[PDB]
């Protein structure tokens, strides 16, 4: 399949070179997989989701996304126009309030929630969780991310936006999950992207067009934007049968575009998510 004039990030994930605008992907498009977006929620009614999105949990007085960030991330995972995995099932878990803030205890409960909740969902091709959030190092937050992964969910987490070593952030610093840095359309490390040995992969993170609340669309930037590219990619590869939740991060690193990014600090992986799709 080919989607012309796609957001640059989608084109990038299916290309061996920057500077192209068509997204190429197998038509299976993550059908039969599920991706949890653990965030400010998802505006499931957005036409872009086509009835494939649903709020399944909130820790606040509403499950609505009153911010937009969660809806943006979900859009990058699996919206029809802006998504990597255009046929995945999207489940929203609102651990962040409408200001985009959340206590670590709530974030933890949301991760443990998903580890159980997948047993209440139909995801024959496998389960992914996208966590575009973080804060200072917490062993408890890392452990919750580790549990979710161990439970059989491909966990993708943002490296963080501090232009700093991700070792000091959580869940970014958890070795057992997939930590995602951000790049721009010229294959530069995004100026804000964290780096470090704890990173596993990079994805498009600067000037990313996706869904927003009020049935709208928006371009924003962050490792929050890179993460769902990787989450969507995992879901897509899982429905293709190429990998599983336990090894998807390794598979993505193994099949990534290598050595192509600029301003990658010494000791950080130079790997950019790539679907290796031959149309
Ligand atoms: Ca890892």
């Amino acid at each position: 399949a080919a989607q012309t004039n796609a957001p640059w990030g989608l084109a990038r994930i299916s290309s061996t070179s920057p500077g192209t605008s068509t997204y190429y992907y197998d038509e299976s498009a993550g059908q039969g997989s599920c991706v949890y977006v653990i965030d400010t929620g998802i505006e499931a009614s957005h036409p872009e989701f086509e009835g494939r999105a649903q709020m399944v949990k909130t820790y606040y007085y509403s499950s609505r996304d009153g911010n937009g960030h969660g809806t943006h991330c979900a859009g990058t995972v699996g919206s029809r126009t802006y998504g990597v995995a255009k046929k995945t099932q999207l489940f929203g878990v609102k651990v962040l309030d409408d200001n985009g803030s959340g206590q670590y205890s709530t974030i933890i409960a949301g991760m443990d929630f998903v580890a159980s909740d997948k047993n209440n969902r139909n995801c024959p091709k496998g389960v992914v969780a996208s966590l575009s959030l973080g804060g200072g190092y917490s062993s408890s937050v890392n452990s919750a991310a580790a549990r979710l992964q161990s439970s059989g969910v491909m966990v993708a987490v943002a490296a963080g936006n501090n232009n700093a070593d991700a070792r000091n952030y959580s869940p970014a610093s958890e070795p057992s999950v997939c930590t995602v840095g951000a790049s721009d359309r010229y294959d530069r490390r995004s100026s804000f992207s964290n780096y470090g040995s704890v990173l596993d992969i990079f994805g498009p993170g600067t000037s990313i067009l996706s869904t927003w609340i009020g049935g709208s669309t928006r371009s924003i930037s962050g490792t929050s934007m890179a993460t769902p590219h990787v989450a969507g990619l995992a879901a897509y590869l899982m429905t293709l049968g190429k990998t599983t939740a336990a090894s998807a991060c390794r598979y993505i690193a193994d099949t990534a575009n290598k050595g192509d990014l600029s301003n990658i600090p010494f000791g950080t992986v130079n790997l950019l998510a790539y679907n290796n799709y031959q149309a």
